């Protein structure tokens, strides 16, 4: 639309919008297309992933992208748009860097955009209609608290302490070790056992497996019976072509213009396919996942696995939040911790939000972060990098940035790495580990403790600099 | 639209087309798109080029037309889709020529608008939208004619007799050499001296460079001092990347859709860019340059690249019409020359127009003509062949043949070659030169006197035939 | 050559060979190229890797071999031509297996030899000049223990017990850490401690670097003070472009018939290249490195990278036999354990060989073993996997599977799985381990020195069933 | 074959050699391929073409050569291997170059030899059987020298001034003409008037045509009545398809391994064929060439476009040296003039050798030298950068550098550029133009005859200066 001249944050600004306010902070755009002009060489942009796995970093905006592989994993990395792009396209935010260490930043107001940049631009474009941006510039931290302020927030409390079977059972949990593992669990100050991944028969047939034959009802009891809230993890909207569901509801998976299922990704050794968030009655059996649950006495819900319900991508926001939104009202004031879930759309819905990559007892795997382009699988490094340029969003939701490890049984990481992320639950506030207590040296045991029942100071000096307690943390070696 | 007969020129036309009514010398169409179907089998088509360096000649439309290169050129070279189709499309007319040398013409009225050639149809099609059309069948001379007194006139008595310091200097140019060719040039029956490419400091930076240090306004002054009038060059609508206002204004840069700078060609060694001519900040500034000229005290501006302003091809037309006319107005009455320039789109705004590509000291360099397929390039040949076929544009603006040569010395043309360009200045009374007096021989001297300061009676016989006071010029060969 | 008819194992075998004679267990055959006809429908092919590394397992001939990836490790994988063809090669032997779990064994009895497997056809090529080969048809563990006896052997006694500084410290090794392990390795029942990669300045720089102040010969004193030997590695033939060696003498490297560096694989995040092993100049420069380890104290040497000798695949086996015949010998009697080497063209020159992958603190690394279709990387999975189809070779080498892990700090292997590690090392008799005593659990330090210091009697039932002790080891479901 | 240390230059140098010999300035090695390896980083390899047009220049040995357009002219250009490679090859002798200013130098002895270039590494490889090498080390004019010292040698005398009829005039000569032509030149100090090409009725039919009616002994005649050799000129061994003799003797074209004629390039608007130097026939109707002129009175002999009889490289050097060894004989002790020849193999043959690309009326022809990446065009640039980097040949032959230019008149040069060319004409010997002397001003006139006139004492101080008279003029802007 119309060509406009602004001061911002001491600079002469150029921009192309369909109108402009005043906002705090910054401005207000309208458009469905702006267009944003740097008054500097633009060192540095901003790319916002999509979903809580997805990279989100700093780039060189001249140097191009690099294709992540194997395609097959593209659905459950990114929004397929911004990874299939010869140009670097980022979710919902942008932000140029000018050599003085000020952003020039443009976020959306509404669902469903994504921000485009090059070194003299900021572009962003609204996939379906149009909507409202802002747009600031001034130190980094400022624009980014700024934009936030402007988002949907829903923040319920300081987050629970939760204890997690994933990162240490995985997929091998089993009402019998699940019930070992809570009895030395329930002596630590936790709040909330949470089953993880393994309990169900399959995708889409939520109704407890082989190896929990009381049922999970019965297991919620136990749990609560030690003075534990209890948590279970579905992928409410995730399907395979082996799963029940897929066959005896073909018309709940999700299509596209010729009928065939929309790729979801690979994992558990197979191609992932999802049902239709459109579909009302589908919403409404995810919806009754929730309410089964809560009927079995849980109070924390990991939904996982959440971009299913807003594939394609920017285009697919609109649903998800729709679908969200009528679970969000299905689990009252149940916790729910969003995982695998587009990030920004997500925000005013979800109690905890997963900002980065799985943790995993590894710094990194170099065959699948190098050799396959792909920085969304788990890592310690790959979940520390997207966490660490998510946090501001700690204004809008807690913000998780996955579990602690302080076991060395069975964990390949060192203990400075363990501490780096230790730092950023203390910063968050959001607790978890995985490891059972009996995997804990004497020496490890004290530290989980100390760990949940103290409350830490923790401040931010730089963005990639903490002072957490008196100890100095330091992030910039990592990228 | 609708299926239409017709008597045309005593033979009996099929048509296509939304509208028809009668026409001085044939009749005018309504529509987007209209198809002409020839009462005969045709054995030529008129390919006309879009902009002063475009190829206008007839050509076999049995065979297909060859990839000019490199392609960084083509955007300098015509309109790109006319480059890229495997077709004969023309720039706003066509014509079909029969067995007995009568020609079937189709040319548009109004901005905007191509015209594809077969040997059984030709069709029309505006770019924007819709347009009025002009189609004839009669004597090659008459239909080309008739067609011109539709469009645009702004005849502004006689041509001026100018000096021209590119085809001597090129870039190489500065105040004291010009200071002497002055003195030497002011002894000629010149009317302007104009300043060609060369005194800037960049393009978009219009400012004298170090090698101008009185500046512009005291080069005017000295010129005026001597009963001349001052000229001067700019490329208005041209910038490159080390530009400082590419740098400084970004957002006047031309950009794609997806905000890249549209490319404009390659030339000076490096990569070209257009600032955007719908941008009506762009337009005043450009505006602006021409008033800052005439404050200087210049009253005859060549405006030079002007296809830039037009990008990417007819469907620029719009822009750039009314871009030209608020300059055609800041300009007052000066004369203003269009060079690189939209030929039919500059009608009514120029008072005089290029219509061939550059002259050269040599009449053809056929690494570029042949092996790299570019008619557009420098050359005399290349020259006479575009301006022989747009003849027929003198009533509505004064033709550019482009300079004459006269020196022998630092020039490679034969006496015959040189003879033929003298011939179509007398021709369409556009005369100019840039030869340093200093440079010519006393023989030499002689004949550019007699040429400025008699007006050569001069005849039209054929297409290529002419009578220029008795000579009888014949330009068939060279075809 | 000629056609033949025999019978061999009670059945009758159709063969084409230039000879024929008797052999204890089957026939002898001479010829360049040899084909040997299965009288049964044959489904399986032996296919065995060239390498340490490289993979030794029975596969389907019918389906098509998959690529190995990333393509710059191909060299580090495998014979290079055994990773380019479409079809399914083998290193010296081939298998083909009936219906009756017998097997038709072809090996050759010389360098320098490939064996070709479709269901139909066993072929065997020499790449050099032509050589004996052994045919014979009978129960699979007969034929591969026949096919044994007719190789070289060099059976040393009992293989040493090493504590070995790779799998716990890789790289991060230096002389204070060590000297502080030393102290807690030597009071358990091992013989050797060996100080792997890390130690050096350089590939090719083989003098110690700044972590190790005091020099090797210092260290192997101070090893030798507590009733061990000193063990040492090296990459003889192994160089990186930033190596001195490289720069200083560039007519060491490898060079293809372009004088182009033949491409060794990548490592250490640098691309891999190797000496000239046909250069007497670099044998003997090599061979030196045998005897300045021998004089500074070290009597146990590991040679790594060994596979950079022979490039580039059966072509080189000639010339790196007689490389390594200089080493064997500047040796003396000291061990030498031969690590990523061609695993037959070793045979009578090694006292101990690597027989598969590195093991590694985890089961299997799905991205490189599944998507990038590479099964010689790290990885207990692997290891086993191709150790298993080379127990065989018993009676030639002692066959190294690798080190056992004990701990379970730091490392991912569950208790099954590191069992399944010691179990081989048992029925071999390598026993060596890399886990720092002071990582050990007091459970752990017991079961290490119960492993270590008395010999576990060990039964082979099938050939993926053992009996060591009395435990019934399977492997067959890890295949 | 072997490894060998030496000592060169006071360096250590290594190299692969069969045989090596001692010998002034350097060494003799043997080999049919050698290998020599720098003692330093290589900042400069010399890349020597293979005949007079082909870039004889320094390159980086690291970036990639650039495809030389259109294929059709690669024939002409260079030793079609040297074009069709990805990596540096020479034709004769290369040369690598140490940060110091030094060079080692890779020079053949014998015919058909090519010279490979990196960075670390010069490889020599003669195309048929094996031959001599010359190898030396130190500064880089002594070491060029004492190569050319090792090759044939053919000094007969002073070169003659020479007054040539193509740089002025080209094809488009006549008897009538050069009549007055000759008259003008008479007065000046030269000897010899050369025709050039234009006066044969077609390749292949060496008699007058249309425009000489009285004949060559007519013409040559006039010439000597005025005191003045008769210089003719002589494509021997080269025709197109439209020749007389193409279709007269089809089994005299130098056909392929499938009988297709050779393609030898593009020129004259048409395709280019060889006939065959292997051919005895051939070479005797070649001969023949050359006395019919002897006959005709003419007593210095421009051969030109002389690869034909070499094609396709250095593969055909031992038929080009048989065949030019016959008309050498031929000719007597009347002068040869070798143009368009492969360079060393014409050494101890000819007399004068034309050593670079054309000279024209023009600095650079950027289409061609840039655009299409071929530096062998017409062009004085061009001319200039081959022939300095051939300097050396000086003791083996009159080096050409090509013709001067005095007139301003219908040359496109600069005086500047102009006298870079004539100081070229000084250093090396060689005097002559084309310049008609009509066409000089008398200024002009007066330095043309000054030039003939005195021997002007001229110095080379370095690569690319030099001291011409008093006069210091340097070349190093150039390339
Ligand atoms: O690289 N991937 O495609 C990929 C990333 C993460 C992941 O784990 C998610 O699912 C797990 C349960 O299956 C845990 O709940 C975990 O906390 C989740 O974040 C699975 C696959
Ligand atoms: O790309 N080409 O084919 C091409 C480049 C430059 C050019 O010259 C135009 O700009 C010049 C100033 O730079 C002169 O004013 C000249 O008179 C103009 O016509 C013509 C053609
Ligand atoms: O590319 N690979 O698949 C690969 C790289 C390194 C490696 O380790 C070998 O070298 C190591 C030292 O760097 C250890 O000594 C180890 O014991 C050796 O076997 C094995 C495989
Ligand atoms: O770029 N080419 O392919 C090309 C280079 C040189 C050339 O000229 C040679 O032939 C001329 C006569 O035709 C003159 O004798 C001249 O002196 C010769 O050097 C012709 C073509």
């Amino acid at each position: 639309g119309s060509h406009m001249r602004l001061n911002l944050g001491g600079a002469e600004v150029f921009l192309r919008a369909e109108g402009l306010e005043e906002a705090p902070g910054g401005v207000r755009l309208w458009g469905r297309e702006v267009r944003v002009f740097p008054p500097f060489p633009a060192k540095g942009f901003f790319r916002h992933g999509w979903q809580s796995w997805s990279l989100a970093a700093w780039v060189d905006p001249a140097q191009a992208p690099t294709p992540l592989l194997p395609e097959a994993r593209r659905p459950q990395a990114d929004d397929p748009f911004l990874l299939e792009a010869g140009a670097w396209w980022g979710s919902g935010v942008g932000a140029l860097r000018g050599p003085d260490g000020r952003a020039l930043l443009l976020g959306a107001l509404d669902l469903g955009a994504r921000v485009l940049g090059r070194e003299d631009l900021l572009l962003g474009r609204y996939a379906g209609k149009g909507g409202a941006w802002f747009l600031a510039y001034g130190p980094e931290e400022e624009v980014f608290a700024a934009y936030a302020r402007l988002l949907p927030r829903r923040l319920s409390g300081r987050p629970p302490r939760v204890w997690c079977s994933w990162y240490s059972f995985y997929t091998r949990i089993g009402e019998d070790l699940l019930l070992r593992v809570l009895d030395e669990v329930a002596a630590f100050s936790f709040e909330v056992f949470q089953i993880d991944d393994g309990w169900q028969r399959a995708l889409g047939d939520w109704e407890p497996n082989d190896r929990f034959p009381r049922g999970m009802a019965f297991l919620a009891e136990r749990i609560r019976e030690r003075g534990l809230r209890a948590g279970l993890w579905f992928a409410p909207f995730l399907v395979t072509a082996d799963s029940p569901l897929f066959q005896k509801r073909p018309d709940w998976v999700l299509r596209d213009g010729e009928g065939r299922p929309v790729r979801a990704g690979f994992n558990w050794g197979r191609p992932l396919y999802a049902l239709d968030a459109g579909n009302e009655e589908v919403v409404e059996w995810a919806a009754d996942l929730v309410r089964k649950a809560l009927a079995w006495g849980y109070d924390y819900l990991k939904l996982d696995f959440l971009y299913a319900a807003a594939l394609p991508g920017a285009e697919g926001e609109a649903r998800y939040r729709k679908a969200m939104a009528r679970l969000r009202e299905a689990a009252g004031e149940a916790y729910l911790l969003f995982c695998g879930a587009p990030v920004l759309a997500s925000l005013g819905l979800a109690d905890g939000l997963r900002v980065g990559p799985d943790v995993a007892p590894y710094w990194d795997n170099e065959e699948r972060s190098f050799w396959l382009a792909d920085p969304t699988g788990p890592g310690l490094r790959n979940a520390l990098r997207s966490t660490l340029h998510r946090l501001w969003l700690m204004e809008n939701v807690h913000v998780d940035p996955d579990v602690v490890y302080f076991r060395t049984r069975f964990n390949l990481l060192s203990p400075e790495e363990m501490r780096l992320q230790e730092a950023l639950a203390h910063f968050t506030g959001f607790k978890a580990t995985s490891d059972p207590p009996s995997w804990l040296l004497p020496e490890e045991k004290g530290r989980l403790e100390a760990f949940l029942a103290r409350e830490v100071p923790v401040r931010r000096l730089g963005p990639y600099r903490f002072r957490v307690g008196e100890e100095e943390v330091d992030y910039a070696p990592l990228l």
